């Protein structure tokens, strides 16, 4: 729906900075990181209003097409109709997600993927920049 | 280095790509188009490849077929360095802005109104991609 990027070969130790514009009417947006569309080490989905969630961040994994156990975050530094930046650090055991306000939290790497080769965006978000750091 | 689709780049926008050119570089390329078989722009600076030495080769690809090459003298590129290129387009041409200030045009052969595919490859490592 939004950007799909493959042929990446991000490895442990490297950082992704993603800046985007959140829609005025945003309901939800997501960032998928993984091997391919069925093997996601990280599905990051801030829900403004969707699936029954309100101002909640839902994080999950996807293994061979099937979703894992959700993990919710109540930290919610996102405003509809804004331009935000999120940074994801890929470590061996887990991922660190750094929010626009500085807040950080971790998510485990349940796949035990050694690299990130796929990135996708969806929902109510317009990718503006992707950086490798 | 990267294969991207659903880019939906439109006229009026500027695509900015910044990356580092390898120490022992032979070539690097940026492809823009519909898909891998249908490119409105293959931008390939060759430090030394296919017989070409310090030359910028540009072309199109229509249904898998390369089109007529266009060669540029300007070669504001040094190996081992970090470069940035800015591409914008319209119905008739693609404008490519290089480091030295340098800039040229390339015809919009397929007359695409939106660019959905971008690939980046060769002796170049992508540091950032922006849509301004
Ligand atoms: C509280 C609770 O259990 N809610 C869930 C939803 O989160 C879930 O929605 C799916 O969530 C996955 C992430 O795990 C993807 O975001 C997918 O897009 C969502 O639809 C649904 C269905 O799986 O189940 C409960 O409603
Ligand atoms: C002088 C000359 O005509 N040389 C050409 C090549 O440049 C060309 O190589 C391909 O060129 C396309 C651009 O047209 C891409 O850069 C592709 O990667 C290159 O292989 C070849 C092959 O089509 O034809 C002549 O040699
Ligand atoms: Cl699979």
């Amino acid at each position: 729906c939004g950007l799909v990027a493959s042929n990446l070969n991000l490895k442990p130790g490297e950082c992704l900075r993603v800046r985007g514009e959140v829609a005025a009417d945003a309901k939800s947006f997501l960032l998928n990181l993984g091997k391919d569309d069925n093997n996601l080490c990280l599905h990051f989905n801030p829900r403004f209003n969707a699936h029954g969630d309100v101002n909640t961040i839902v994080c999950n994994s996807k293994d061979a097409g099937a979703w894992g156990a959700e993990q919710r975050e109540s930290a919610f530094p996102f405003q509809p109709g804004s331009v935000v930046e999120v940074c994801i650090s890929f470590n061996q055991t887990d991922l660190t997600i750094k929010l626009p306000d500085g807040y950080e939290f971790k998510f485990p790497n349940r796949l035990n993927l050694e690299a990130i080769n796929y990135l996708s965006a969806g929902g109510d978000f317009k990718i503006k920049c992707v950086a490798f750091e």
